[PDB]
């Protein structure tokens, strides 16, 4: 059978990452005012999170699977930009990114 890559990203990849123990800080936009991070939007030009990716997948926002993959990568790299090598959130992001690349590699 054929695989619809955007449906794979929603039903397999996003669903797998969503259930991970480290997923919750990434399930919605970084609320920088509530988290007392007033420079967040100075450093992070294109915020991204899994709640936004889920909504874009559901609303047929993406042209193709690659545009969706680009948003997962922006979410991970924003974390690496704002924070420092070795910080807890970076460790959490690295673990989720490794799982994300595993799931993309598993595409049937
Ligand atoms: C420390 O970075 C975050 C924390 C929270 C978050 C997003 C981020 C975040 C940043 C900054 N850059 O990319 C991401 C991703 N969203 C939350 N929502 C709530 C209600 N509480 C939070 N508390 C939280 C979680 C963590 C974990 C150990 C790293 N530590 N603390 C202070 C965060």
């Amino acid at each position: 059978r054929q695989t619809n890559q955007l449906q794979y990203l929603l039903r397999v990849v996003l669903k797998t990452l969503w259930k991970h123990q480290f997923a919750w800080p990434f399930q919605q936009p970084v609320d920088a005012v509530k988290l007392n991070l007033p420079d967040y939007y100075k450093i992070i030009k294109t915020p991204m999170d899994m709640g936004t990716i889920k909504k874009r997948l559901e609303n047929n926002y993406y042209w193709n699977a690659q545009e969706c993959i680009q948003d997962f990568n922006t979410m991970f790299t924003n974390c690496y930009i704002y924070n420092k090598p070795g910080d807890d959130i970076v460790l959490m992001a690295e673990a989720l990114e490794k799982l994300f690349l595993q799931k993309i590699n598993e595409l049937p």
